[PDB]
């Protein structure tokens, strides 16, 4: 027992087994004496080992997706060095953290696959999540590259109105089109108003469709 | 150390590490503070490496697209050996000639998360208006004739 100062009170303990409650005396604290030891080694022992194994692998990705946010790889090293798989299952289910109710139900039961099962299913949901938000991410930066490629071509497009024909007039029909696409077309509408819209480009004399476009998006 | 009282000031700086504004202190003379010397390092350095060489290759084929407002490579091969990716970046993104205001929003931004993306997102757009002005200048080609 140390006395680290932190504020909170902590004692190093090692526990050997699980074990059953026969006295609720309300508290705190409770005077409950434990029961004999409850924790069984499972049947079939090779297969535990494996699924302890394909567990310390997902938990091993699991950490090393989390290395892109810089974090260390210690829990491995404390998962792994021990041969048996009773304290194995128990140091996995530890340093895989999750709810208190879910640990109790971890806790209650002796068997070790459930668990194994159900850890493994949540930390490759889990990497599935974060290599989806990364490629979402990655996704929407290359989409709004697109977007501000079909602006700059439209302020070239624009840039090239100056200097040309006539910008009066021609910056008449680029903010009539800003009052033509803010005013709330339904989608199959606006749809086929953008071809429209896209042929009112045109500049309006010498295109004279575009000087009819007008008077039609208008 | 020289300074100068007139003209365009002849002193050189050298970037040791990317900072922000905090301290909203009114100038002149205006005190805002900067970042620890160090120089600040990404948080994913394996895939962080790849994306600034997939960098390095999509400028690389953007200089070839942009000779027409072409900019040097000569002090980005001087510094490409360098281990820092932010800088290489930095670099990146001056001599792929685009806004001037987006190029400092990109080297003074200290994050590499944000700034890797922003380069080759704008590294995006030069290449592509670059490539419409080639498909643009062989259609005047065609069109010519």
């Amino acid at each position: 027992a140390m006395r680290l100062p932190d504020g909170t009170l902590q004692v190093m303990v090692e526990a050997r087994a699980r074990a059953q409650v026969t006295d609720y005396i309300p508290g705190p604290y409770l005077r409950a004496r434990g029961e004999v030891f409850s924790e069984i080694f499972p049947i079939d022992e090779a297969v535990v080992r494996v699924l302890v194994e394909e567990l310390k692998e997902a938990f091993e990705k699991y950490v090393a997706n989390h290395k892109s946010l810089r974090l260390d790889r210690y829990q491995l090293e404390a998962v792994k060095g021990t041969s048996d798989p009773a304290m194995l299952a128990d140091t996995i289910a530890y340093h895989a953290t999750w709810t208190v109710a879910e640990k109790q139900e971890i806790l209650e039961l002796t068997d070790l696959e459930a668990r194994l099962k159900k850890v493994l299913g949540l930390l490759s949901r889990d990497l599935e999540r974060f290599e989806l938000d990364k490629r979402v991410a990655q996704r929407v930066k290359e989409q709004m590259d697109t977007n501000q490629r079909e602006s700059y071509l439209r302020e070239q497009m624009k840039a090239i109105q100056k200097e040309l024909g006539g910008e009066d007039g021609l910056s008449d029909l680029e903010a009539l089109r800003k009052k033509i696409e803010e005013v709330g077309m339904p989608e199959a509408v606006k749809t086929k108003a953008l071809k429209e819209l896209d042929r009112l480009e045109r500049m309006q004399q010498g295109s004279p469709e575009a000087t009819v476009a007008r008077t039609y998006l208008d």
